[PDB]
């Protein structure tokens, strides 16, 4: 339901997203090769990818992640890590919205995710600009799973049209703002947003629509089971804001589904 | 390199072993359907399988597991759960042997494992017997992963030749006794033992042969990677006591390899 090529990018950034949790980045030297424990990111290892900068508990919302260069694929990946503990993170979740005219007008976004990014958008924006210029023929990409996915999306909105096209791949990302914002994310130029969901996974269902949140379009839904391998024939593109019939359905949601995006994600073996 | 049927059996008991960690099982009423969270045991769920007896922290080794009834595949299954923290369990493992001429002559076995089985053998032999009585037509199978696979192996060598066959399927089980014992476990009749290992899994390398431990024969070694699906051409039968070229190879071992045996095992999503 997507091309073999699109599937491959979904799989590759699924792993880049995974690395935010299982790569040994902790205070890892700039320039080092990116590796992950427990086979979390083989395709990243299979490439000429190195850390260009790494961050932890960075800024006011404790953002954590890393920026990287892929000479094999010609990319400049910014990966955001989600919570060290997603289950608790899910229950501590606050649904409060906050004015974000700066991104767009009449756009309201999750206060937490937005504050977290502004606080770090300065340090990180420059680190990114330095890279395109060196690798201008290299696709810049923003990625993240769970909370990390939300952070990647906000950054992907806050940073478009400065010169370079920013593509975003999010995995099991929560809703990030109000209907206006979803509208924006669905049509914004200077990039494409790939919002990937899996089976019933609960995070893409929060905050609720009943708290004023809304999802951008389209949605790339993975129909294959938890712990089951994903083929191109298992993903479905679902068009239209807040479309239902994908991950946005009225059944009982699940947390394990959130940890399986093409592989093991959000946790390390 | 294995018959589709044996493969299906390996997969089935990997799940029964996985069920010992991810089933609801902690206080469930006998008669209750066996289910697991995070898609840890679809084959067991798809079977008319129920709890015959659940035990938690029983005896002196804080043994945990369950006795089950499967009418779909006609089995009585005794599944032992490995440790709740395997890395710490690995670190605290002590290599002490203790004499076990009751099991076989010249036989010495890991004090801990043998001790722990001993403390619960009466109750379990009992419940197993009731089950057999009620189901003469049923194949009795002991199974377990990591420490649970050790207990499974002991229990089975202990209660065999009571006129009922015992098959044992262990997943990443440590060495359990001395060479005399290994030799026994290799030739004992009234039920086969299928030792199953994966790649560079660390546990089947403990305790070290250096401390007087040995591995029974044969060994079913899974060649496929961690998080990679197993096909019957990925399993290799390694004949010979203390045979190398399976899991017993001179390279650095890995814990993640321990948590994969034809699906996620020893941990729950
Ligand atoms: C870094 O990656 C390259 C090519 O992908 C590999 O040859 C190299 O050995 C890795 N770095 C180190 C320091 O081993
Ligand atoms: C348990 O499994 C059986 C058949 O495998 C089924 O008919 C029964 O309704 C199930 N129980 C529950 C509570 O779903
Ligand atoms: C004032 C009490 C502290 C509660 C912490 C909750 C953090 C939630 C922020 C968020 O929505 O991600
Ligand atoms: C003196 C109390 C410490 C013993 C802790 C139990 C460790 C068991 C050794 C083993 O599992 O092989």
């Amino acid at each position: 339901e997507v091309s073999q090529d699109l599937f491959n990018q979904f799989n590759l950034f699924a792993q880049y997203s995974a690395a935010a949790y299982c790569g040994k980045n902790n205070d890892a030297p700039a320039g080092t090769n990116i590796t992950c424990t427990g086979n979390a990111c083989p395709e990243v290892e299979k490439a000429d990818a190195t850390f260009l900068y790494s961050f932890e508990d960075s800024g006011v919302g404790d953002v954590t992640g890393f920026l990287a260069l892929d000479n094999t694929n010609k990319l400049i990946v910014l990966s955001f890590r989600g919570s060290r503990s997603i289950e608790n993170w899910i229950g501590n979740l606050n649904f409060d919205l906050k004015e974000i005219n700066d991104i767009c007008s009449g756009c309201r976004g999750h206060d937490g995710f937005t504050s977290s990014w502004r606080s770090v958008a300065d340090t990180l924006r420059q680190k990114v600009e330095d890279a395109v210029r060196e690798h201008p023929d290299y696709r810049v990409v923003f990625t993240g799973h769970s909370l990390g996915g939300a952070l990647a999306t906000v950054a992907g909105a806050d940073l478009r049209g400065n010169g370079y096209d920013i593509d975003v791949f999010s995995y099991g990302a929560p809703r990030v703002g109000n209907r206006a914002f979803a509208e924006f994310l669905t049509v914004q130029t200077g990039g494409t947003l790939y919002r990937i969901t899996h089976t019933n996974d609960i995070v893409p269902r929060l905050p609720p629509r009943e708290f004023g949140y809304s999802h951008s379009s389209p949605e790339y839904w993975i129909k294959s089971g938890t712990l089951v391998p994903v083929t191109r024939n298992d993903i479905v593109k679902i068009e239209g804001i807040d479309a239902t019939g994908g991950n946005n359905q009225p059944n009982i949601p699940d947390i394990p589904a959130h940890l399986w995006y093409f592989g093991l994600i959000g946790t390390c073996l």
